[PDB]
C-alpha cells in the first residue's frame, strides 16, 4: 500500500510536519462500512502521489487523535496542510467527487 498508517505517537512527524499535504482516514477495525474508502484512497496514493500522501488512522487504538480533531462519525477524511486541519469530508464517496473536494486545495 502507498498509504501509510499513522498513530498518537506518530501523528506529529508523519502528519503534522509533513510539507506535503496528507489526507487522513478516521476509520475503525471493527467497523465495516468505514473500511469501504480504503480501497479508493489506495488508488489515490499511488495515482497522486507527488501532489499528496495518503494516511489511515485507526480510531480504536488511537482514540486521542480521533478526539483532538473531533472527529464525530466513521469514516472521516481530513486533510492536513501546514499543520491545520484544513478539510473535512464525510459520506464514502467515489474517487472523482473526492478528487473534486481536494482539488479546492491540492494541485492536479
Ligand atoms: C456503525 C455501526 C456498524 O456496525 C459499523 C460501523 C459504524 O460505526 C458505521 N456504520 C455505518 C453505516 C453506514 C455508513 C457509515 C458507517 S460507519
Amino acid at each position: 500500500s502507498a498509504t501509510i498508517k499513522v498513530t498518537d505517537a506518530s501523528f506529529a512527524t508523519d502528519v503534522l510536519s509533513s510539507n506535503k499535504p496528507v489526507l487522513v482516514d478516521f476509520w475503525a477495525t471493527w467497523c465495516g462500512p468505514s473500511k469501504m474508502v480504503a480501497p479508493v484512497l489506495e488508488e489515490i496514493a499511488t495515482e497522486r502521489a507527488t501532489d499528496l500522501t495518503v494516511a489511515k488512522l485507526d480510531v480504536d487504538t488511537n482514540p486521542e487523535t480521533a478526539r483532538n480533531f473531533q472527529v464525530v462519525s466513521i469514516p472521516t477524511l481530513i486533510l492536513f496542510k501546514d499543520g491545520q486541519p484544513v478539510k473535512r469530508i464525510v459520506g464514502a464517496k467515489g474517487k472523482a467527487a473526492l478528487l473534486r473536494e481536494l482539488s479546492d486545495v491540492v494541485p492536479n
